[PDB]
């Protein structure tokens, strides 16, 4: 799915829902002036893609990355 936004307030005018495998992704920006949330994917081949925030795969990948930023911490020590 591809969505086009006549709106002039957001930098993402065109969003895609097509799956982007994790191995080709460098980084993902989350933007909560623009009245809607944006997810901008920086691919490993220097291209940029705005992603449909409602796509299932991107919600699943974000859940994984958020759960991992607390799972590779050093193991605390007590007493």
């Amino acid at each position: 799915m591809e969505v086009y936004y006549t709106s002039l307030r957001c930098r993402c005018v065109q969003e895609s829902s097509v799956f982007i495998p994790r191995r080709f992704i460098d980084r993902i920006q989350i933007l909560p002036g623009c009245p809607r949330k944006e997810i901008i994917v920086w691919k490993k081949n220097k291209s940029i893609v705005c992603v449909d925030p409602q796509a299932e795969w991107i919600q699943r990948m974000m859940e994984v990355l958020r759960k991992r930023s607390s799972s590779t911490l050093p193991v605390p020590v007590f007493k």
